[PDB]
């Protein structure tokens, strides 16, 4: 068996390198500085990153608010439904996730899209701020606090999730099964068919355990202590869905509002 | 097979195991007893609607479980301030089975208190599954029982308080962990490091991981055919962060909307800036 789950976990390794663009591994080396990314540490770094290097994000649209909190709190959104897609198609490489009801397919990518986007987002930042657009650019986190109304507190609160995170000094190979457990989580509301997504859920499991006594025997129960993450990222999750709501008390184009 | 480093760990889990029995008066053995209706000697008085309450007092005989105040006029109210004293109580077990955790005590004494300020209520909704079914929970020590329905017509501020732990509580049940396996976990919840204004989280973490080990060897001796329920358990942690959260909530909305009812001081004191 010990066979099988190295190969499940090579699998998704493989597939989360195809999936997604910015690894962790390459991000690292941006940040740790071993071309040097454009840094937006203040107002005039933003314009010219936007101008001197056009963020393939919403910054190009015209009837925006052109009031920079509004429009950087929109490219987090643009990056978002962007990072949905790479998350959806990495899930269907995900052994027995495509045979499952998709109706549950559908429930399970709702509700597990934005755990694994903060996740993910973790391995692009620093306790000094986040790599952006491919890693292109680095928006300091003092930046990102300094924004007014509720602007300036909506990234923190993933700052401090991803210093404690990065602690367990993960790699992408760890993240791979990491995130496919995150997808088949039972306990999703609205599941028809729970069974078949705990069977796979346990065999992911059970993949993520051997990675990480194979990769990391000096980190005791690491397992344990990633598992126990699950809780700070729901909590960020519902965190945010609440900044969400009162963000509809400023009101920050239609095919847009759809789309996104 | 058997060694010195896996011996430590059983060791460990039969310390936690005794400590838990001399801390806590009703275990899930017992309350699995008494509401398998098997015996005729434990046999609980049931509460299922205001006649029934009302007679409760009678035979399940409350010795105040419900603080002195006479006839406080108003159910929701009276088994409110139930729950309180009884929460008040249990924190009083948790506080004395935690000393019993090994180096909880030589930990700083402001951690001390940290720790079993944001602890003690997950511990209790874990520990409250073992004494309730999908159809109600024991009370005053097994005695009575109180039904799921009643306790959910109580009345708009009150009736939603208990529904959200009996959700938890069927599905935490379906796990079938005994007293032995809960000893260990509710000594993993207490011992975090992840707890907000934590001076030392080092020693803190190492005393967990030490506990972990020993609820993994537990889980994997005591149920041999479950598979991952570690891994299992350990995510059913999340479960009990969302149901403190939200009665945190509720409990905001009872002291505006019932301005006349105390509330117990150590009770307050648990849930400042948590
Ligand atoms: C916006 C919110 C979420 C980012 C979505 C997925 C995370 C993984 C990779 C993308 C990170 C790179 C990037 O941020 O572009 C978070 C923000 O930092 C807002 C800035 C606006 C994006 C340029
Ligand atoms: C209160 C309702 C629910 C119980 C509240 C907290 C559970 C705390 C401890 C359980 C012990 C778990 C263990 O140690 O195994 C119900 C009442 O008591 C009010 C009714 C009183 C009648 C007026
Ligand atoms: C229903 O009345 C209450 C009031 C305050 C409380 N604090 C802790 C609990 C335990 C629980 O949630 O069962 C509780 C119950």
């Amino acid at each position: 068996e010990s066979a099988d789950l190295r190969a499940l976990a090579k699998h998704l390794y493989d597939s989360y390198i195809k999936s997604f663009p910015l690894t962790k591994a390459k991000a690292r080396a941006i940040l740790t500085g071993k071309k040097s990314p454009f840094v937006i540490y203040d107002m005039n770094s933003l314009m010219m990153g936007e101008d001197k290097i056009k963020f393939k994000h919403i910054t190009p649209l015209q009837e925006q608010s052109k009031e920079v909190a509004i429009r950087i709190f929109q490219g987090c959104q643009f990056r978002s439904v962007e990072a949905v897609q790479e998350i959806t198609e990495y899930a269907k490489s995900i052994p027995g996730f495509v045979n499952l009801d998709l109706n549950d397919q559908v429930t399970l990518l709702k509700y597990g899209v934005h755990e694994i986007i903060y996740t993910m987002l973790a391995s692009l930042m620093n306790k000094d701020g986040v790599l952006i657009s491919e890693g292109q650019g680095f928006m300091t986190r003092e930046f990102l606090k300094s924004l007014r109304k509720p602007f300036g507190d909506f990234m923190e609160p993933k700052f401090e999730f991803a210093v404690k995170f990065n602690a367990l000094e993960l790699d992408d190979s760890d993240l791979a099964i990491f995130i496919a457990v995150i997808i088949l989580s039972g306990d999703r509301p609205g599941l028809l068919n729970v069974k078949p997504i705990e069977d796979i859920q346990d065999n992911l499991l059970q993949a993520l355990e051997l990675q990480l006594k194979l990769n990391h025997p000096e980190s005791s129960q690491l397992f344990a202590k990633l598992l126990q993450k699950m809780t700070d990222l729901r909590q960020i999750v519902t965190e945010h869905v609440q900044l969400l709501q009162v963000i509809k008390k400023t009101e920050t184009h239609p095919l847009l509002q759809e789309i996104y």
